[PDB]
This record gives C-alpha cells, structure tokens and sequence, in this order.
RNA sequence: UGUAAAUA
C-alpha cells in the first residue's frame, strides 16, 4: 500500500509524519481531503524552511492540476502567502500560461486571487498580462468577477487602466456591465479605487443612461457608489435628476434606494432641492410628499428624509404633512408609516 | 411594508 492509503487509515499512528515524507506522493496527498489538510497543517505549522521548500517541486510540477482541485487548490495557496515569498516568481511562472481559463474556474480563481492579495507589483502585473485577454467576459463571470476585483483593489490605477478602457470600449458596455450581476461589482470597485482621470469617462457613460440604470437590480448600487465616490458636480446632477423627477424615482423599487443614498450623502443644500420638491403642490393635487407616503417603495423614502434632513427642512415637511394625517391612516400601512414618524409631529 | 457575489 502506498503513504495515504496508509495514512487515511489510522492517522494517529502516523503523527510523526513530515512534509519530505511525502516526495512523491504529493499530487495524491493535494488531491485528497485528508491529505490536503496534512499538507496544509504541516506547511502552517512547520518551523523548517527545507520541509516546505522540499514539496514545492512537486508543487509546481503539478500546479495545473491542483488549482482547480476542490483539495489541491488549498495547497497551491500556500506558497502566495507572506513568508513564501522566496516561491511567488516560480509558482506564477508554473500558472501564468493557463490564467486565461484559471480565471474561470471555481476552485483556480482562489488561487489567482490569493496570489494578487499577496505578491509583488511585478507579479501582478504578469498575472493581469493574462487577464487582458480574456477581461470583458471575465468582468461578468460568477468567478472572474472576483479576480477583476482584486486587481482592482490591491494593483495601482495605471495598471488596471485596461480594465476602465474595457469598460470604456464600446458606447454599450458600461450599461452592459452595471445591469450585470457580476459587472456591476466591478464597476464599482473602479469607482472605489481608480484615479479621477479614469473614474471621469467611467461616470460620464453612467450618467448617459442614469435613469435606467438607477432602477436596476444591480445598477442602483451602481449609481449609489457614483453618489459616495463621484464628484460633488457629480452629487449635483443626481440629484437634480432625482428632484426634478422625484415622485417616479420614489415609488420604483429599486431608484428609490437612489434617494435615499443622495439623503444620506448630500450636503445641506441637496436635501434642500429633494425636500422642495416633496413640499411644492400642485393647483389641485397634494403635494408630493403626501404622495410618497402611500407608495410601497416612497413611504421608506419620505422617512428617511425626515431622519437626515436639518430642523429647518424638517418643520417644511412637518408643516406639509400634518393637514393630511387623517387621509394617510387610511391608507395601507399608513398606520405603521406615521407612528415611525411619530416623534416628529408631537 | 422595499434590493445584489465563487471554495472542504
Ligand atoms: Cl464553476
């Protein structure tokens, strides 16, 4: 029998086990669920430099094959961690080839993102090289989102501007990737970590399709990350947007998160517009706060801006409200929506 | 009364 079917078997009997034991039966040891936490526990556990460096050859020997192994993947991940730096050129040289398709696989994208995480500017530069070939799929793929994101997060802006002119390529894409499950977390990682020069055409293709893209599943926390991350002429056009139209963005299930973001993160004078425009009537209809509050989706709008807004903007709304409660009990949940409200109006 | 990611 060979050292793992030994091993399985009675484990205690082998707790004198070490790392230069295995030589050769590494791939056996990496692929197996017993195994791989052998391998692992000795690697983090082990005060012997030469253990460790005794099956990296293995290691990387058979990298293919255990980065995408539900057990191996574990193992390979060993050696991107500080204090195996003396390996990180070796293991990506053994993988660079086949990042393309890594990059897309549940179990090898771990490993890619583990090695962004951990190595040099150098390496990840060498890894991305890769990832230019393939990066407008991967940005949507359920796993290769998680990569793009990485590079996103740890690489310094000028070398992921592939990635924003990728988002930038066609008049299209950027809608493409915001109404995109997984697109738009790379978006916004973009807005999160990318310079203002690359941030300000990203922006400026949201906006061309902001009112679609606000009431996205996905987009409207697409648009929210422009609120927190854009510029203040960026905040302006939002929310003038927003007043301009506030009834229809208030009462659409998604734009309405929209609001509230613009409440939440807007000066004294944007709540100004938003709560001007709840509080200008019609001749003959009710003014548009009085509205919000029967609406599904507007009533958690209109209690929003009475916890963010100042005193002053508070007593307008309170003033605009109050002729109106007994209408409001009527209304679904409206008993609920003005007791959450009941401190203000005492 | 209302929203979002791939490992033992
Ligand atoms: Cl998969």
């Amino acid at each position: 029998d060979d050292l793992l079917t030994r091993y399985r078997a009675n484990p205690a009997m082998m707790k004198n086990l070490k790392l230069s034991d295995i030589r050769g039966a590494l791939l056996k040891f990496a692929k197996d669920q017993v195994g791989s936490r052998f391998i692992q526990q000795e690697l983090a556990s082990s005060k012997d430099r030469f253990e460790k460096d005794s099956i990296f050859d293995e290691v990387v020997s058979n990298a293919d094959e255990l980065v995408d192994d539900i057990f191996g993947n574990y193992v390979v991940q060993k050696f991107f961690e500080y204090g195996e730096e003396r390996h990180w050129a070796r293991l990506v040289d053994a993988i660079i080839d086949r990042v393309p398709e890594y990059a897309f696989q549940m179990y090898a994208c771990r490993v890619l993102q583990k090695a962004l995480e951990k190595i040099n500017e150098p390496l990840q530069i060498k890894i991305l090289s890769q990832i230019r070939h393939v990066i407008h799929r991967c940005m949507k793929d359920q796993n290769g989102n998680h990569v793009v994101q990485k590079a996103i997060e740890k690489v310094s802006p000028q070398y992921v501007q592939f990635i924003v002119d990728t988002l930038l390529e066609s008049s299209n894409t950027i809608y493409e990737m915001s109404v995109d499950p997984y697109g738009c977390r790379v978006v916004q990682r973009c807005l999160e970590h990318c310079s203002p020069s690359q941030t300000k055409p990203v922006i400026g293709q949201i906006h061309k399709r902001f009112d679609e893209i606000a009431n996205n599943q996905y987009g409207n926390y697409v648009v929210q990350h422009v609120i927190e991350h854009g510029s203040e002429e960026d905040r302006m056009v939002i929310v003038t947007r927003v007043s301009n139209n506030l009834f229809e963005f208030a009462t659409h299930k998604y734009s309405s998160n929209v609001i509230e973001k613009c409440l939440e993160q807007g000066a004294v004078y944007h709540k100004s517009m938003i709560v001007g425009a709840a509080c200008h009537h019609q001749e003959g209809s009710v003014p548009i706060v009085v509205q919000m509050m029967k609406d599904q989706y507007a009533n958690y709008v209109v209690q929003k801006m009475f916890d963010q807004v100042t005193s002053e903007q508070r007593r307008e709304l309170i003033l605009t409200v109050r002729p109106h409660i007994p209408v409001l009990r009527q209304f679904p949940h409206g008993k609920h929506i003005l007791a959450k409200l009941e401190k203000y109006f005492q």
